[PDB]
């Protein structure tokens, strides 16, 4: 049977899409097999790759303090991972054919930790997501901030997309409304 340990091993010598070749290391994702929440990002960065662990950039410092400081949690209690695992060569976004071979790996992991909450950075990770849904994708501007309950197997999940954090890094206002929006992700957490 299947498990977040197997899901790792797996992605770490996958070469099911071409992104393979380009890589230092795939990036499976880490945290908590229990976690209420769940972070799903793009693809790996260069930091990502180098380290083979998500969100350890510029970008993932900043995740990381916000995810502390307005969350009130650690990272080793929270699961955090990319929808596509390994970086796109000159970090282009991901082909639809890569996210399409890579996919099952998240549907994967979702269908083992079955988060209360799913947290999409960015509008790949939220696109992917809501065509899971079923829910109509119009642009990452126009999503962002609320909550779509999707009703997955005996529960529901609540899927909150939100910007990606590197694009928060050089931008005073993006930054504001990304806490904002780990606000709304906070009190969505411990309302039962
Ligand atoms: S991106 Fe995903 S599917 Fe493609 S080689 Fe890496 S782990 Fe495998």
């Amino acid at each position: 049977m299947d498990s977040l340990e197997k899901i790792k091993e797996e992605v770490i010598s996958c070469k099911k899409c071409k992104l393979w070749q380009f890589r230092t290391n795939a990036v499976p994702g880490e945290g908590y097999p229990k976690a209420e929440i769940m972070f799903v990002g793009e693809a790996p960065g260069e930091n990502e790759d180098k380290e083979g662990r998500p969100f350890v950039g510029a970008a993932g410092k900043l995740l990381t303090q916000m995810i502390k400081e307005i969350l009130g949690l650690e990272r080793d209690q929270v699961f955090i991972t990319n929808v596509v695992k390994c970086r796109p060569p000159n970090n282009r976004d991901p082909e639809e054919d890569e996210i399409t071979a890579c996919s099952p790996y998240l549907d994967r992991q979702i269908d083992i930790i079955m988060p209360k909450i799913i947290v999409t950075l960015g509008r790949h990770s939220t696109k992917y997501i809501f065509s899971k849904m079923g829910e109509n994708f119009s642009s990452i501007t126009k999503v962002r901030g609320k909550s779509y309950v999707w009703k997955y197997k005996e529960k529901e999940i609540i899927v909150f997309p939100t910007y990606h954090p590197a694009a928060a890094l050089y931008n005073p206002n993006l930054r504001k409304i990304l806490e904002e929006d780990f606000k709304k992700i906070r009190e969505l957490a411990i309302t039962p």
